[PDB]
């Protein structure tokens, strides 16, 4: 269970 993360925003930050 590896989900990629954004560079300029944090992980859960996508919400």
């Amino acid at each position: 269970d590896w989900e990629y993360h954004a560079h300029p925003k944090p992980n859960s930050x996508w919400t």
